[PDB]
């Protein structure tokens, strides 16, 4: 068995090398969610046009890997809900994504940074 507690958390995806909004921010839903599940913490986020995201990896500011788990795939809406393993106090994530839109031959790898509105909290 598992027990889980959650609250909303907002964020903005910003450009590599910059504090500017990345257009990647438009491809994730807002706000996200922080979940505490069996004393483990997740940032739960919804990817828009999920079919375009060929690969994605998340890291903390110190380059540690943050495992992801798929919790929903909605074919009709073309969305994917994922949990990203995080820890209380995290303020930003680095993301590396491989985006492919084959009808327009768009095929690119990007690094961005996802900035939480406040640090991931401790939850009860
Ligand atoms: C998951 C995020 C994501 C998706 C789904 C996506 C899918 C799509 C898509 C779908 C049909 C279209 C028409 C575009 C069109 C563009 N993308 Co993106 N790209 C995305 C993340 C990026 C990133 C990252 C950049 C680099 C600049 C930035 O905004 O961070 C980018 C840059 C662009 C640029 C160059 C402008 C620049 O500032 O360099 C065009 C044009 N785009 N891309």
């Amino acid at each position: 068995m598992s027990q889980a507690t959650s609250q909303p958390i907002n964020f903005q995806v910003q450009k590599d090398g910059s504090s500017e909004k990345s257009h990647m921010d438009d491809y994730m839903q807002h706000p996200g969610k922080v979940i505490k599940q069996n004393n483990k913490y997740y940032f739960q986020t919804v990817l828009n046009n999920a079919s375009f995201w060929k690969e994605y990896k998340f890291y903390n500011a110190n380059n540690q890997e943050l495992a992801t788990t798929v919790v929903n795939d909605n074919k009709k809406a073309d969305t994917r809900t994922i949990n990203v393993a995080v820890e209380p106090g995290y303020k930003s994530l680095t993301t590396k994504v491989h985006i492919v839109v084959p009808q327009i031959n768009y095929n690119h790898r990007y690094t961005t940074h996802l900035e939480f509105e406040k640090a991931i909290p401790t939850l009860a």
